[PDB]
């Protein structure tokens, strides 16, 4: 549902900035769209043919950036919207990139691992002249992973020499960054610390409920727990657990790790996962699916803060119902941006030919997230708007300023 | 345009102090490459105008060439060659890894609409993109150009060689420009003055100051002096001048100037003839706006014991000798105002590293480079038994000669 | 010499890791081997013709790296062995390079300084397309120096633009790094500090005997002395000096820069240089020749620690005898790796366009040597082997794992 959410947010932000109508149309037209044939021999010799693609939306603020999806469902308009969302998101946290999105229309469960490698190399052979370290830097996405990126790196480097910075999300052995897996969860916590400091409160003052215990949910709960937060309720798709004292997340992660369901963790009480969103607590954090907060449950939300860790968790309905209940909402486009920020740091480390240790990675993540919250809050004063429009006007205005500085003559 | 005559004198004096071989000297004088190119554009009404762009690339033994782009009608080649050469010594004095270049277009930018300036800048870039580059020659603003010009150079250059933020410096902050660029020259003057006064066991707070000029350099230098307990007793704008025997609240004066206040109106002092600032009774004199201001007449009448040359070439040769025989220590322009090119190097470094620095780090590095440079100059003065000006020119000249001789001469 | 040791170490390590024989065969085949004609006119105008060469062994972890030898004796077997050692060695200290080794079969004593410059520029003209800042980075070796690297830099840059990072060992004026002279000796001491910390001891608790007083011996002794170590015996080629309370290394370095032979030192008693290895100390540090620990003298060694600062000081019979006696041996491939680590830092500083101060160089040297020891020790625990196999399995496995991540499809 990124399509309708990004278009509404762009439109509302554009109207706040008063963007000139002809600049807006240019900003909406992608820099370049590419489709290429990817034919490979299967392991038995016979042929399969797919179409690979790359939408390169904008590069006014620097090289394009975004994921590669190996997925059968390819809608050109959703891909355009995701690339465009990367352009705004990078500008919100002031990393020097524009947005792109690409992939191949295939089902990776139909392909062996040798076939996946051959497909990835042929894709790279078909697009290498269109990507690059200062041109367009791919990353994992639905259906791809760090091993995919190793194959892209290896094949790209035959055409342009050894180029570690041409992709992010690489394995550690080949130039990947430390702290990549925790970065989104940890960034969520850094961002909430900045928000709470605006009221002179800190994380150790609050109770939290967390919906989803995936990559973001586990790391976000770890970071809250180590900073003195009381996590009082944790949900995932199966079961859920609560504890008004605060759940021992350290123990809960160990329990999940040894193949344990939440519902049978001894350090809490089993609860219905459908009751998580309306749990009694200070802060709610959706980390699972989007659109879970609508107008049927919005008035029932007990939290006074919503940290949008998942993408698009609250719809327009709830956004207003909660806004007049006094609930402050920290928007997805900013709050979960620790991922793209550390992927930038990976690219920096490769460019500088010298890796950072993990303390340095987390030190800069915190600097970037804190500085972005202050820029957002400053915009909310200038335009007297909520934090979601502070964020979008910030990124949109930064892309517009760079576009206008660069000019239009040939 | 004393830059021609002054750069030539100083090179000759320094070369003799070093005893440079005459064949090496000849090579050092010949620029690496001189380029002129046709730049023709359609005006807003479609009619054609034709200009000649140029780039003098003087020397690259110590690294990529570096220098400004001038949109100015006067384009004497001997002067453009001298400016490029001066940049080769200046980068060497502060030990940043560049050589010298200078370029421009023979045009008057007041004849050109803003769209015509852009087309002209883009065509100029089309004609020289193969001659500049991150590790080859890095242009910068100068008379008639600014950060907008640099953005256009960047935008057009990147069409030919890919996104290349480091190909120009002086970029807008939004396109990879560095923090602390604007204060860099004035702030650097103060760092250099602190290092000079440490040789006497004195400090900026021990002194009173007269500052000539309230432009980019004068304002920031006065602010840095004032925040270090220095007493600024006289400031000279182009329009007026202001006085105070006990110090001018530079902070309030900055507020007055910002709200469009003429210097002679600032209530926290009283007026002064600006044509008399150079002979104010002060410990330190800092010319900032204009050069050529100290000649055979005013020389014996100067009061200060120190002259910090923030402006370019403010001291005539005649005045250099007369002031020296009066015991006046002159911190030379080629070093004193080098903060600008030094921070332009840091901008290039930040672009190269793909990761910007905060302003604290920029200024820490600026202080380290200016301080090390003064220590190296002072050491040369001790080695060669010369004043600070020859200390600087021998340091820079020697560094370029050493790099040249290391690289060698076989094909 | 180096050939026999490297081959043995490789097989033992491969057997420990259980490397697949097909992978092993690939790992042993060099990526590329090059021979080029190098003809120049002599100062008198007549022609001499030489053969230049470059063995590029492996680049799965990054650009190849290694010395250029101007030497009449060209053994392709040992050239291959040295390039391959560089591949394992860089992996041991987690430096992002592979191994290469090159040279020109000539006697530099027959050539004037202008003829040497012409030979170096012509060699560069013949291999410029095969080397590069991210492809293969040469360095000094026997018969070449920093002036030689200056010529490679100047000629290479005519073809690919100003490229400071294409060679290391450059003059300081042309982008060379600080800290290079002390780097190997100081690295030896850093590595020895890390080992003793595992037993809860300090440098100040030990007595040391040091064989050899060249670049490595002088800096190693200087650094041991500063950290509180008692250097009770020092030998060179012409004699040796002893002092049970400790030799004043500072005063010994003064006497040596005054062209004073060791045995004429007033702050010690002259001993037989051939009794250094069996001198009564806690720690032996060979810094002169290889093979000086053989099956004859190995049983007489009284030190409980041997720090291999020289290349290949103990043959394998001595390894076995000293192990039974409880001697712990810090292996050469790790202990003396400070040289190649600082050369990496020179490349890093060039790539970043901004040089470091010597304090930062030595700070990073310490971080790298200390991390490598920790990685080595961890490996000794998994495979339950001595430190020497801990080091070779660590580096071998890093090259294997990078090779396997990159894959084999075209
Ligand atoms: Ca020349
Ligand atoms: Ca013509
Ligand atoms: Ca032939
Ligand atoms: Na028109
Ligand atoms: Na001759």
């Amino acid at each position: 549902n990124a399509l309708v959410a990004t278009n509404r947010n762009f439109q509302r932000a554009s109207r706040i900035l008063g963007l000139d109508s002809k600049l807006e149309k240019s900003l909406l037209i992608p820099y370049r769209e590419i489709k290429v044939e990817c034919t490979i021999p299967k392991d038995d010799g016979s042929l399969v043919s797919y179409v690979g693609f790359r939408i390169q939306h904008d590069n006014a603020r620097g090289p394009m950036k975004g994921g590669i999806r190996y997925h059968p469902e390819v809608d050109p308009d959703e891909v355009n919207a995701l690339a465009q969302l990367m352009t705004w998101k990078t500008a919100v946290v002031d990393i020097p990139y524009g947005g792109a999105k690409g992939g191949i229309g295939c089902n990776p469960k139909d392909l062996s691992i040798s076939e996946l490698e051959r497909l990835t190399r042929v894709f790279t052979q078909k697009i290498h002249d269109l990507i690059g370290i200062h041109r367009d830097v791919p990353a994992p996405d639905m259906g791809t992973n760090s091993q995919t990126m190793a194959w892209i790196l290896d094949e790209y480097s035959k055409f342009h020499g050894h180029s570690p910075a041409v992709v992010t999300g690489k394995p550690i052995d080949l130039g990947g960054s430390l702290g990549r897996e925790a970065a989104t969860g940890l960034g969520v916590v850094f961002a909430t610390e900045a928000l709470f400091a605006e009221y002179g409160k800190s994380i150790s003052d609050m109770t939290f409920a967390i919906q989803g215990f995936g990559n973001v949910g586990t790391w976000a709960a770890k970071a809250i727990f180590e900073r003195g937060g009381k996590v009082v309720a944790v949900s995932d798709i199966n079961g859920a657990i609560s504890n008004p004292n605060g759940i021992d997340i350290a123990a809960l992660l160990k329990h999940k790790a040894g193949n344990g369901s939440l519902k049978d963790f001894s350090g809490g009480d089993a609860m219905n996962p459908n009751d998580l969103l309306v749990h009694d607590c200070d802060v709610l954090i959706p980390c699972a699916l989007g659109g879970v907060l609508n107008k049927e449950n919005a008035n029932d939300v007990k939290a006074k803060f919503i940290i949008e860790a998942a993408n698009h968790p609250t719809d327009p309905d709830a956004d207003e119902i909660l806004s007049k209940k006094g609930v402050i909402i920290l928007p997805d486009v900013y709050a979960n941006a620790g991922g793209v920020t550390v992927s930038y740091f990976e690219w920096v480390q490769n460019i500088q030919g010298f890796m950072w240790d993990e303390e340095k990675v987390n030190q800069e993540l915190k600097r970037y997230m804190t500085k972005a919250f202050n820029d957002i809050k400053a915009n909310c004063k200038t335009h007297n708007c909520d934090l979601r429009m502070g964020a979008f006007t910030l990124g949109l205005n930064r892309v517009a300023r760079a576009t206008l500085l660069r000019g239009w003559e040939a």
